[PDB]
C-alpha cells in the first residue's frame, strides 16, 4: 500500500498546533519571497544608499526593519519547536495508553523494554524530523517557484530541461530514499533491542556479581553496540552519497542546457549574454534543491521509526464496554469444561470443571507445574477461555464488565511483585477511594506487618527501591498481602501467599486471614498441606486436571497420590 | 571549578576519528578558501564568458572540477559523521564497562534503569551536536577571520569598531549559555526518570491490571510527558531568544560603525563608496555569525547532557587483583565480630560471630526480617563487613581476590532470577568454560527439572522470557538450583529455595543436595525446620544476632520461646 498516508494520519491523530503551524509557515513564506524579491531590484538599493546619504533620519526605519525581520524569523522558528514538541507529546500519550490498556497476551508475548524504547526513541526521531527540515522544505520549495517562474519569464523554451531534470532527479533520489527507509527501521528496532538487553541485566548486576558473568555481559553491550554503531554508519554513507548524485544530475542538466543553446544561438544569438544570466540563475537553484532533497530522505527516515509505532497503535484493548455491574459479590463459581494454551497449539488446562462455592476457602494444590497460577488468571480473566465458559450463579462471566469484575477480587501473586515508591503508596496502589490512615493501619496489622513498618520512618519513608529489593522477602509478601486486604474484595485469591514467611508469621496472618474473610469465598493455592488442612474443598490439581475434588479425608481416600504428599509432610 | 576540560577529557578517552576529523577540517578550510576565491572569480568568469565561447573542452574541465569539489564536500561530511558515530560509541561502550563494575551498593541506591536511559539518552545528545555543529563553528569561525582580515585592511576604525562590539555579543551570550546549560541537565534528568517510571511500570503489567490502576499509571505518564514538553519549549524559547540578540548586537555595531565614519566625514570617509561596500562586507560577517554563536549554545547543552557520565566515571571498581587464588577451598569459614548495616547509622547484623565446619550443612533459621539474608550477601563478599573480618581458618577473606573467592561459591538467591534466552543459556552464560551437553543434562537431572525440560522444546526452543515469566514458579526456582549445583562449588550457600517447590520435588531435590553435602560445604537458610532436622550448626538468627547456636535437639532443649517454631511445625 503506503506509509505516507498512515503516517499523515498518526500525526493529525497527535492534535498538534495545526494553525500556529500553518501561521508560521505563512510567515516563513512572505519573508522568504520579499528576502528573494529585494536583491533584485539593485537599483532600488543604490537609490536608498544614495538617499540615505542624503536623508538623515533614514537609520531608524533601516534598524527597524531589520529588528522585526529577526523577530519574524525568531518567531517562526519558535513556533515551528512548539509544534513539534506537542507533535511528540501527543504522541508519546497516545502511544502511553494505548501500551497500558493492552492485553496481558501482548506483553507476555513482545517483551516491554523493547516497548518502552519504541515509545521514546521514535518520538525522538519524528521531533528531530518536524522541527527544522520541514522549514527547508517550505522554503526550499518555495524559492524554486519563484526562480523557476522568473526562468520561464526570461525564457520559455530552457525551462523545459529543468522539468525534465526534476524526474531524473526524483529517479536517482527514490533508490536512496529506500535504503535510508530500510537503514532507519533496522536501527529503531536495533536500539530498542540493546535497551532490552541492558535492562534485564541491571538487576542481573547483583545476579552477575553472584557469578563471575561480568565479562559476558560486557561482551554482549559490546556487540550491541557495534551492531548499532554499523547500522549508523551505514545510514552516514547512504546520506553522504546523496549528494554527489543530485550535483551529477544538475551538471549533466546544464550540460545539455548549454548544448541545447549552442543551436539556440542561431535565432537568439546575442541572448548569450542572456544565456549567462541564465547561468547564474540556476545556481539560484541549486541551493533549495539540495534543501528540498534533504527534506524528502528525512520524511523516509522518520517513517522508518514511526512504522513500527503504527502496528502497536491498532492491537485493540480491553475495558468496561459491557457495562455490567456484579453488584451480588456474592455466588458460586462454577468453572465449566476449560482448557488454556498460551500458544493456540498446547493445552495447560485440560477439561476442567468445579465449583468454588462461597464462604469457603477452596485449596488448590498438587505438583509444580500442574496449572494452578494459570487457573487464577482465567480466574480473574487475563485471558479467555477457549474451551468453555466460567458462570457465576448461572451468568456466563463475559457478561459482566473487567472494571467491575476485578474491583471485588483481590489477588495475591506467586511472585509478590512491589513497585518504587512509598510503602504506603504500595499498599493504597490504584484505589481510588480515599484511604485516611485508619485503613492502612488495619490492613498492616491484619498482614502482621505494623510490627516493622513501625520500627522504620512510619508508612511513608523507606523507598522500596525498585523490584522491592529495600526489603526482605517475607515483608515483601506481607506488604502484598496487606494490599489485597485493603482492597477488601469477594473474592479473595491467595497463591503461594506465605512461601517466604516464617511458622510464627504464617500462623498469625492465616488467623486474621480466616477471621477476616470467613464470611467470603477465598481461594487458596498452597504448597504446604499444613494451612489447608482445615479446608472446604480441595482441588487437587494434577498436569491440568482436577484429579481429586473433594475435603482432606475423602480426598486422600480418593486420590492417591495426595496421600503421598501428605504422608510425606507427616 | 571548570566543565569544558572534563568534557574534553572524555571525549579523548575515547578513540575518535583523529584522521578523518583532520581530513574534514582541511576539505573545509579548502572550501572556505574556494569561497574566498569566488571574488575573484567574479573576473574569472567574466573572462570565462569572453573566451568558454571559444573554447568547450575548458567548461568539460570546469564541469569536472566542480563535481570533483562536490565529492570532496560530501566525503567531507561522511567523515564528520563517521567520527561523531565512532565518539558515541566509545562513550557507550566506556560507560557500560564502568557500570557492570560498580559495587552492588550504587546500583541499590541509583535506580539501574535511569542509569541507561542515561547512557543512551545522552550518547544520542553528543552524536546530535558533534558533526553538524563542529563543522558549522569550523566553518563560521574560518569565513569570519577571512572577512575580517579584508576588514582590516578596508579600513582600521571600523574593523575596530566591530572588534569592540565582538564581545558585546560574546557578553550577552553568557545567560543564555547558562540557561541552556540548566535546561538541558534537566531535561536529561527528566528523560532518565520518566524512563525508569516507564520500565518500572510495563514489566508489571500483570499487577496493573489486577489492581485496575490504569487510570493512574496514565496520569503519571501523562505528567512526566508534560515535564518533558514544558522542557523541550523552554528550551525551544531560550534559542529563539539567541536569535534576535545577536541581530541587535550587529545592528548596534553598524550604527556605531556609521557615526564613526561619519566621524571620518572629512578625511577618511571621502570614498564614501568605500564606506558603501563596508556596509555590504558587513553582512558577509554576520553569516557565518548565526553558525558561531549557535555551536557555542550548542556546546553547553552538550556539556549539560553528558554531565551525569562524568560523575557516573568514577565508582572505583574493585575486582580481580587482591592476588590471592583460593587453593584449598575446604576451610571452616570464621566469622568474628562483624556488624553491616546498608546505611552508614542503622545495623542489620549486631555483633554476629560463629564458625561454618568445612563439611557441615550450617542452617541459618529465624524470623522474617532477622537478617537471614544480609549474612550470605557479607559470605559472598557484595558488601564489606564494617565491624570485624571472615578468616577461613587464620586468613581474612580480604587477602583472596573477588574472582577466585566467587568462582568457588554456589549462591541461589531469594528471587530465584532469570534471564532472557533459552533454558540452557542461563547455565552456559554462567560459567566460561565449555559445559558439553552431558554436564548440562546432569546438573539439570540433579535438581529434579530434567522431566519438564524434555516435555518442553528441548532445552533451546524454548525461551524462558522477560523476567522468567513464560516458566513457572517452581520450575524457575529448579532452573536456579540447577544453575548454583552446575558451577561445582566448593561452598553451597543455598539460600532458601525449596519454597515453591512441592513435597516431591522437595524430596528430590533435598537428595540430590545431600549427596552434594557429602560432596563438599553447605550453607542453607530454610525457613521450614522440617527440612534442616537433619543438619549439624542450626542457627538462629534474629534481630541480628544468633541466639541458638548449636545442634537441633541441643539447640531445641536449650532455646527459649523460639522453641514454639519446632511445636508450631509439629
Ligand atoms: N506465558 C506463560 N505463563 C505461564 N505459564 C506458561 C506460559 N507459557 C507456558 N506456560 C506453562 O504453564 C505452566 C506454568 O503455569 P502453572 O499454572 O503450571 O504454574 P504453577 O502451578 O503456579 O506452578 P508451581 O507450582 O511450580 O509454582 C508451565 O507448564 C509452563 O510451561
Ligand atoms: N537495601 C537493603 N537490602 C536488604 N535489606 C535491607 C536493605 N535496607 C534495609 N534492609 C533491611 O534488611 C532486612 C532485610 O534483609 P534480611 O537479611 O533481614 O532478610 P531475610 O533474613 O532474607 O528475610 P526473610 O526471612 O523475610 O526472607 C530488613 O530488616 C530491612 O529493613
Ligand atoms: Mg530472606
Ligand atoms: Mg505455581
Amino acid at each position: 500500500k503506503s506509509k505516507l498516508k498512515p503516517f499523515f494520519a498518526l500525526v493529525r491523530r497527535t492534535n498538534p498546533s495545526y494553525g500556529k503551524l500553518a501561521f508560521a509557515l505563512a510567515l516563513s513564506v512572505v519573508t522568504t519571497l520579499v528576502s528573494l524579491l529585494i536583491p533584485l531590484l539593485t537599483k532600488q538599493l543604490v537609490d536608498g544608499f544614495s538617499m540615505s546619504n542624503l536623508s538623515g533620519t533614514q537609520i531608524g526605519l533601516i534598524a527597524l526593519v531589520f529588528f522585526v525581520q529577526a523577530g519574524l524569523s525568531a518567531y517562526a522558528t519558535y513556533a515551528l519547536n512548539y509544534n513539534g514538541q506537542k507533535i511528540i507529546s501527543g504522541l508519546r500519550e497516545l502511544l502511553w495508553k494505548k501500551l497500558i490498556k493492552l492485553p496481558v497476551s501482548y506483553f507476555d508475548t513482545n517483551a516491554s523494554g523493547e516497548t518502552v524504547s519504541r515509545v521514546t526513541n521514535d518520538t525522538m526521531v519524528v521531533k528531530e524530523l518536524i522541527t527544522t527540515h520541514i522549514s527547508g522544505f517550505i522554503t526550499g520549495i518555495i524559492s524554486v517557484i519563484g526562480s523557476l517562474t522568473i526562468l520561464f519569464i526570461m525564457n520559455w523554451k530552457l525551462t523545459l530541461l529543468v522539468l525534465v531534470v526534476v524526474p531524473l532527479a526524483a529517479l536517482i533520489l527514490v533508490p536512496i530514499g529506500r535504503k535510508m527507509f530500510s537503514i532507519s527501521r533496522e536501527t529503531q528496532d536495533e536500539t530498542a533491542r540493546f535497551t532490552g538487553l541492558l535492562n534485564q541485566i541491571l538487576p542481573e548486576i547483583r545476579l552477575v556479581k553472584a557469578s563471575n558473568a561480568e565479562d559476558v555481559e560486557y561482551g554482549r553491550g559490546k556487540m550491541g553496540i557495534s551492531s548499532l554503531f554499523k547500522l549508523g554508519v551505514r545510514e552516514a554513507k547512504v546520506q553522504s552519497l546523496v549528494g554527489p548524485l543530485i550535483s551529477l544530475v544538475l551538471m549533466a542538466a546544464l550540460v545539455a542546457v548549454i548544448g541545447y543553446g549552442g543551436m539556440q544561438v542561431s535565432s537568439g544569438e546575442l541572448t548569450a549574454g542572456a544565456l549567462v544570466a541564465f547561468i547564474l540563475y540556476l545556481f539560484q537553484i541549486i541551493m533549495p534543491m539540495g534543501q528540498i532533497t534533504t527534506f524528502f530522505t528525512q520524511l523516509q527516515k522518520s517513517i522508518g521509526a514511526t512504522e513500527r509505532m503504527i502496528e502497536i497503535l491498532a492491537e485493540e484493548e480491553e475495558d468496561t464496554v459491557t457495562g455490567k455491574q456484579i453488584e451480588n459479590a456474592h455466588l458460586p463459581i462454577q468453572l465449566d469444561r476449560v482448557s488454556f494454551g498460551y500458544k493456540p497449539d498446547q493445552l495447560i488446562l485440560k477439561e476442567v470443571s468445579a465449583v468454588i462455592e462461597a464462604g469457603k476457602v477452596t485449596a488448590i494444590v498438587g505438583p509444580s507445574g500442574g496449572g494452578k497460577t494459570t487457573l487464577f488468571k482465567l480466574l480473574e480473566r487475563f485471558y479467555s477461555p477457549t474451551a468453555g465458559t466460567i458462570r457465576l450463579g448461572d451468568e456466563p462471566v463475559d457478561t459482566y464488565s473487567l472494571e467491575s469484575w476485578r474491583e471485588h477480587i483481590g489477588y495475591v501473586s506467586q511472585e509478590s511483585p512491589l513497585m518504587s515508591g512509598t510503602i504506603r503508596e504500595n499498599i493504597c496502589y490504584g484505589l481510588e477511594r480515599d484511604v485516611t490512615d485508619a485503613e492502612i493501619e488495619k490492613a498492616a496489622e491484619m498482614a502482621y506487618a505494623l510490627n516493622f513498618i513501625k520500627e522504620l520512618p512510619n508508612q511513608f519513608d523507606t523507598e522500596v527501591g525498585e523490584r522491592g529489593i529495600m526489603l526482605s522477602g517475607g515483608q515483601r509478601q506481607r506488604i502484598a498481602i496487606a494490599r489485597a486486604l485493603l482492597r477488601n474484595p469477594s473474592i479473595l485469591m491467595l497463591d503461594a501467599a506465605t512461601s517466604s514467611l516464617d511458622s510464627q508469621s504464617e500462623k498469625s496472618v492465616q488467623q486474621a486471614l480466616e477471621v477476616l474473610m470467613e464470611g467470603r469465598t477465598t481461594i487458596v493455592i498452597a504448597h504446604r498441606l499444613s494451612t489447608v488442612v482445615d479446608a472446604d474443598q480441595l482441588l487437587f490439581v494434577e498436569k491440568g486436571e482436577i484429579t481429586g475434588r473433594g475435603t482432606h479425608h475423602e480426598l486422600m481416600a480418593s486420590h492417591g497420590l495426595y496421600r503421598d504428599f501428605a504422608e510425606q509432610q507427616l
